[PDB]
């Protein structure tokens, strides 16, 4: 739905900006910080599913 840019953007740290995304983890997400972080443990194996608990 759309793509977004972290090349090499680890922060899971974020503490702030509130937004509950429905990853492709099967799960919402607290901010594209935490979208971008767990995409680098996921291996890039993780995406969006559409903004709103899932």
């Amino acid at each position: 739905a759309v793509s977004v840019d972290c090349s090499e953007y680890p922060k899971c740290a974020c503490t702030m900006e509130y937004r509950p995304l429905c990853g492709s983890d099967n799960k919402t997400y607290g901010n594209k910080c935490n979208f971008c972080c767990a995409v680098v443990e996921s291996n890039g194996t993780l995406t969006l599913s559409h903004f709103g608990k899932c």
